[PDB]
């Protein structure tokens, strides 16, 4: 057997560790399939796509058209449907019609041979039209046969007979395809929604208490949900929910010794009391648990349990396991450490002496949390981690689970996050934090939106409590707001952590993305109420933008972005397209400055003649503009971080 | 099990169709194998080659290193043996030394845990040195050990008497590896050096005739392989040697009819006389080839005969294998084409209704002309056959008789060319003579010499008897001297066809590529002895050339090459290297006016210093150079097309 078949279809993509690996998509997600596709000699090839379900059930008629002249690379659009594991082959096949239609409409004006090409093009098209299923579509490809064969009338008459438009129609749908080639099958995993698309909302319990005890519970923590169902969140991510170490805990702005009531790191998970299987006493019961969840899942709010594989040296494990440890040669373990920081309160797993014990655990753990109406975990620092163990521990989960989501808190090079989310993980933090600019934004988000995609779900935190950059710092307000814009349209999944809508923006130091007096240290009350009379809260902002994303079908995907040119560098515009949504951004991002430029829309790009003229909402402002090829704006910081259009039916 | 590994090792190069077809060297031939690798945490990894060869035997300790900051690619240079199939493989693995050294050149210095931190840097030697094979090496290592733990010592001495360089040499050549992780085998095939390596020269036989018979013999044409010989070529390649069709038979200046003593086109296979395992009879018989192929063997002389699966009408074929040609409702054959060109005197091989009798056949002609000397094919526009059938026929005839070179002549797009190297063709023609200027030579060279180098293997004809470039054209003698120059020093197989020595460079008209008078429609004698008596060949300039290739390694490989900026657009600047082999070559493109420029070297990239300045010798001139990082070059068109230098060890 030769590796090439008789029409060569090679190098079909998407492809992801050469196919050992699944593509990914969620359910009506919209995707490129493409291949490079072309035959011996001169005639004309085609090419489709043929989509199968987890049943193994065939997809729509799919056809592919060449993406760039002379380049042999063919694509076509294909969607997900229900979730599962599907696969993608493509198509290839000689193209008889269009070859003699061409030379056909060649020969036939110079007379050369009508009799022979007439009767030629009769043929393929009985061979057509044995094929076609419908009636009048049989009827109608005969009905030109017998055109084409009709000696007794003018060459290009019988020849126009066979070009007419619903004989076009009738082949387009029905082609007749020479020599069939198969690529092999490759892999699509089919996710749910969330997986791609959601708003994030991360805050603290504990900061949500009373005056009387300030230690905030599950049950008092509860009253937040409201609020943050009210701003358009779907996914509540919580820090470690478990008890807390006390050797070496941290007290207050990350100093090394905890005094008398410090509540130390969450991330320092394990004491006595319980360990990765159990709830913080101060927090309250699984029963209290159980009710936040419940209140959370009424308002259409899912929880999001921090899963940190690491110990406080008073967690259960250090005793019960010591073997889940490296251990120094005077017994000693070594702190968690991710230079220049250092997790003093905090021991680092070791793999290699009980993998299957750690796995085995690892997915009790995750069961138990499920069973709670947990199914998503946000993974810390997963890179600290052996990489095949997220492979079997997820695949483990979403065996009998695969509603499970799982987020990769990645901050790492772009080997170990690509890996990650191929392996498994449904989605990912991302660079966006440290792309600022007109070209990191357009640079990232091009490389975020092309072939990364087929493996990598983003996660647009505009911030964590591990980073306030410092944009946000020298920014104020209008970059709290510009930073929101970006991260809710750019991505299909966007956050913010609590605090973020108050802008706060005080760091550790000048040159550090720390917060000063950070809540990882600390409960941290705040005063919802007064922020929200006195307008010092960018929550309606918030609010808008995810009503926006919800009712615009463009903002829940990733992969239709097109960038548009401006006179200033400052000054950003982009669109994002969803059958027939389209929303189009411009963004000031100077917040300190006020920008006026000139938008040049590839208008092509959106689906629009060059001289056509196009109405736009901004949904921001519910304001009307006219717009085209070329448009003035002008933002104003603080006034307008951004235009978010729609573009009007 | 998991997809990856403890180590992850991923994505290794070279790779064809995704490991579906072997990666390409030749014996001798280095090239470079990579794999992205990496682990979690904060540790180091290494990584080495494993190449095995065809009995499976692995090769030397070959320690990869990353290629590029942060990158986590990774990379070592491997060299292919004895000819047959081999496999390489990339070995991950935490590199436990490296890193206890960083924090022990950290830690010891600021006083931390300095007794734990040297106990573990004892037992990592310890388990280090239980690995080493040698005695004086084991010893070497139990030193260090011992010195590690002499807690009588301070602590800094301690350290540096494992970081000496014998210790460092012993743990270079068996380092302690943790963890090992292994890819994937991946195939390569080796081949013989001619695949690679060789000078070609291409003329007609018939050209070399008497006096009394104008139509030359095998034994008169003999009498041209001294001369050709002398100018440094190792293979001669011919044009099809068979009977030649009557039927449609091109005249001279290809004209559509021929008159009584036109000799027609070669490539019109076959007649009553005879088919492609047949002697044109004007040629003389088989033993009268044969006598050609020993007496070219005993000059050094290699024969490549043209494989053109097609047919003159009067092809045998044509009344005994109907089903092999696609017949028109009228019964006759399309004539093949090329558009606009047309070949009105040739029939195209149809594939689809007998593809075996059509392989067994073909297999059959190459084994017929293998018995007779012929290891090398020159086949003809395959890409108008079907690209699996070639698959096929290459598979069959190599799996016999491995030596058996084949050079695909297509000239068509990118997918094809590529394609057609990767699913077995031994060499391939080029893009060459449509690469003139200094930014097109540049990319395709740069492309050449990079990836697809583990597919392809270029033979740059400076000319053809179908492409007579216009930059020849327009560009006289000095033109001929600049495309020897480039194609002799660019890559490691180039070749000329008869007559561009005496520059020949008349087209059949403006804005023709065809030569005016060309020798496939006519005999085309020529006084070659006058030609050298009166100086008007470039005849020694090429012998020069040739004997340069011959003694410079660098000029037989490909992939190492690297072009050096200079401050002229006219002119072009490269180097090759192989072992301690350097040549370097300057180029005035411009074959009218005489270019001065500033030759601007990388001096790292040829090995050297920047303040360095190393002397070279032109080997064209004998002349000697003192060259550095700046150097002045003039080169005046006629006096001097090129600087050819060797940089002096």
């Amino acid at each position: 057997p030769t590796v090439v078949g008789r029409i060569p279809v090679l190098d079909v993509r998407p492809v992801v560790q050469r196919g050992r690996r699944p593509a990914k998509a969620v359910t009506g997600e919209s995707f490129e399939v493409s291949a490079t596709v072309f035959r011996e000699g001169h005639d004309a090839v085609g090419a489709n796509v043929v989509l199968r379900d987890p049943r193994g059930r065939p997809g729509p008629w799919t056809p592919m058209r060449e993406l760039a002249p002379g380049t042999d690379r063919w694509g076509a659009t294909v969607t997900a449907g229900e979730t599962g594991t599907w696969s993608y082959t493509v198509e290839a096949w000689g193209d008889p019609v269009t070859t003699w239609r061409h030379h056909a409409r060649i020969k036939i004006p110079a007379g050369l041979d009508t009799d022979l090409v007439l009767e030629e093009g009769a043929r393929l098209y009985e061979r057509a039209a044995a094929d076609v299923p419908g009636r009048e579509d049989r009827r109608e490809l005969l009905a030109a046969v017998d055109a084409l064969r009709d000696e007794s009338r003018p060459a290009a008459s019988r020849l126009a007979a066979a070009l007419t438009p619903q004989v076009d129609a009738v082949l387009a749908r029905h082609p007749l395809r020479d020599l069939v080639t198969s690529s092999d099958p490759l892999p699509l995993l089919v996710e749910r929604e969330r997986a791609l698309y959601g708003a994030w909302y991360e805050f603290f319990p504990r900061s949500e208490g009373t005056p009387h005890t300030p230690h905030g519970t599950f049950r008092t923590a509860a009253r937040r949900l409201p609020a943050i169902a009210a701003m358009g969140f779907d996914v509540v991510y919580l820090p470690p929910i478990h008890p807390i170490g006390t050797t070496h805990r941290k007290g207050r702005n990350n100093t090394l010794s905890a005094t008398g009531d410090d509540v130390g790191v969450p991330w320092a998970i394990g004491s006595p009391e319980g360990g990765h299987d159990s709830i913080h006493p101060a927090l309250g019961t699984l029963d209290d648990f159980d009710h936040f969840v419940t209140e959370a899942g009424k308002l259409g709010l899912e929880i999001a349990l921090d899963f940190a594989l690491q110990c406080s040296p008073d967690h259960p494990w250090v005793h019960k396991h010591p073997e889940w440890f490296h251990h120094r040669p005077d017994g000693t373990i070594a702190h968690a450490e991710n230079p220049p920081k250092k997790y003093q309160d905090i021991y680092p797993i070791a793999f290699d002496a009980d993998p299957d014990g750690l796995a085995t655990e690892t997915v009790r753990i995750l069961r138990h949390w499920m069973d709670h109406g947990v199914r998503i975990f946000r993974v810390d620092n997963p890179h600290t981690k052996p990489v095949a163990f997220w492979e079997r521990v997820i695949a483990d989960i979403n065996g009998t689970d695969p509603d499970v989501i799982f987020l990769a808190e990645a901050f790492t090079r772009p080997a170990m996050m690509a890996t990650l989310a191929q392996i498994g993980f449904q989605q990912s933090y991302t660079y966006f934090t440290w792309r600022n600019t007109k070209q990191e934004l357009t640079e990232y988000l091009t490389e975020l939106s092309g072939e990364a995609a087929s493996y990598m779900r983003p996660n647009f935190f505009a911030n964590t409590p591990d980073i306030l950059h410092a944009y946000l710092q020298h920014g104020g307000r209008p970059a709290f707001e510009v930073r929101a814009v970006l991260a809710a349209t750019l991505s299909p999944t966007w956050g913010i952590y609590s605090g973020y809508e108050l802008c706060e923006n005080t760091p550790l130091r000048e040159g550090s993305e720390e917060y000063l007096d950070s809540e990882k240290y600390q409960l941290k009350p705040r005063d919802w109420t007064r922020a929200a009379r006195e307008g010092t809260t960018i929550a309606p902002l918030v609010t808008r933008l995810n009503t926006i994303r919800r009712e615009n079908p463009a903002l829940r995907q990733l992969r239709d972005l097109h960038f548009h040119p401006t006179d200033k560098e400052e000054v950003i515009a982009y669109s994002k397209r969803q059958g027939s949504n389209t929303v189009l951004v411009v963004v000031n991002l100077d917040p300190r400055h006020t920008q006026e430029a000139t938008v040049s829309l590839d208008m092509p790009q959106l689906g629009l003649d060059w001289h056509e003229s196009v109405p736009v909402r901004d949904e921001l402002t519910g304001e009307t503009y006219h717009w085209g090829r070329a448009n003035y704006v002008r933002l104003e910081p603080g006034r307008t971080p951004a235009h978010v259009c729609t573009v009007l039916r």
